[PDB]
């Protein structure tokens, strides 16, 4: 059912995903120990993800968020990086896209930072890195994210340095409070509260 629609570079589409990609890079506290050391990227290709179904789903279950929190879906366009990103564009997220151990319980992250998913592009923590040459940090390598639209309803606020929501929500938020520069991190336990919206092709860059 899914098919990929290349952007043009000339297109304001790519170019207003381009920015979002480039302008959340941050650095991070493990010194580039999981996601690599770079300050930006290489965008190689920008795809538009399309599956009338996984869209309708999508639709679907954001109008029942929507009419639980008086009609607002309380939508954003947030970062996905997973080592599954070519099964979740073909059937859509669901439980074996979770991330069992992480913070805020097992359940489907995003980041508002580009460069927080690009740590999970190979594996938690990175993984091996790289399949070629086992490296986290390969400037060679092609690499893959979703920039995607996440329903968050109404979120539980969890300030901080597969399961259910907490009763009476429909995700979380991972507020930092340490890192100062950090962008927020969200939690949905519902892939329906998800839809891949573009596939995004970059490699890191190192920095000169
Ligand atoms: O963009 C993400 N991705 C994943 C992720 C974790 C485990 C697996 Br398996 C697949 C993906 N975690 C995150 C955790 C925090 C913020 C962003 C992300
Ligand atoms: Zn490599």
């Amino acid at each position: 059912g899914t098919i990929l629609i290349d952007l043009s570079p000339d297109d304001k589409e790519f170019q207003s995903v381009e920015e979002e990609m480039q302008s959340t890079v941050r650095e991070h506290r493990d010194g580039g120990h999981a996601g690599g050391i770079f300050n930006r990227y290489n965008i190689l290709k920008i795809q538009k993800v399309c599956n009338k179904k996984l869209w309708e789903r999508y639709t679907h279950r954001r109008k029942e968020v929507s009419e639980e929190n008086h009609n607002h879906a309380n939508e954003r366009m947030l970062f996905h990086g997973s080592p599954f990103v070519n099964a979740i564009i073909h059937k859509g997220f669901d439980e074996r896209h979770a991330y069992i151990g992480g913070m805020f319980g097992a359940g489907i992250y995003f980041a508002e930072n580009s460069s927080k998913s690009n740590q999970y592009v190979y594996g938690i923590g990175g993984g091996t890195g790289c399949p070629v040459h086992k490296d986290r940090s390969c400037y060679i390598c092609h690499r893959q994210l979703l920039f995607c639209r996440v329903t968050l309803g109404k979120s539980f606020l969890q300030f901080s340095a597969m399961a259910h929501s907490p009763p009476g929500h429909h995700s979380v938020t991972g507020r930092p409070s340490v890192n100062g520069l950090a962008l927020a991190e969200y939690v949905i336990y519902r892939g329906e509260q998800a839809y891949p919206e573009y596939l995004i092709t970059y490699q890191i860059m190192r920095p000169e």
